[PDB]
Order: C-alpha cells, then sequence, then structure tokens
C-alpha cells in the first residue's frame, strides 16, 4: 500500500548505514541549524569525518548521503587541523 500515515505505531526498522551523534556542531546547508552528526560506516569507507543532520530522518539532506560521491569544489579556503 502507499507510505503515508500507516496506523502501525510502536515499529522500528534497522538500516544499513549507521549514523552517530559526534561533537563537533556542524549547521546544515539546507535546515541551516545546530546539530552534530556522522555516519560511521560512511566515515570509514572515505576515511573522513563526515556531517549529516538529524532531519535527515524525513528531509531532502537525506538523498545528499547516499549521492555523497557527486561532490564538487565549493569552498576555496586552506585547510587546516587541530592538535594535530
Ligand atoms: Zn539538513
Ligand atoms: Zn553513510
Amino acid at each position: 500500500g502507499p507510505l503515508g500515515s500507516p496506523e502501525f505505531s510502536y515499529f522500528a526498522k534497522i538500516q544499513p548505514h549507521t549514523f552517530i551523534e559526534g561533537e563537533e556542531i556542524v549547521k546544515c546547508s539546507e535546515c541551516g541549524n545546530e546539530t552534530k552528526v556522522f555516519c560511521q560506516e560512511c566515515t570509514i569507507l572515505k576515511a573522513e569525518v563526515v556531517g549529516l543532520c538529524h532531519e535527515k530522518d524525513t528531509i531532502k539532506c537525506q538523498r545528499f548521503h547516499e549521492f555523497m560521491d557527486f561532490e564538487l569544489d565549493k569552498n576555496k579556503e586552506v585547510i587546516d587541523k587541530r592538535k594535530g
């Protein structure tokens, strides 16, 4: 049936990707809100700390996570580090 507003509450599902709450407070480009989320499944393969938003659960941003590969040069600032 159609996926809208069914009466099947008290239900949970498991996903392949693992989303965890990091520390560094990042601001989504679309949501533009204070959030600190990072996918462990991606952090490994990509080998880098990825930033996500809690809204990912139900938002267009969710797509960005899937099409992460599709990325280009946006910022033009020199990289940096801390305590490295
Ligand atoms: Zn977002
Ligand atoms: Zn992921």
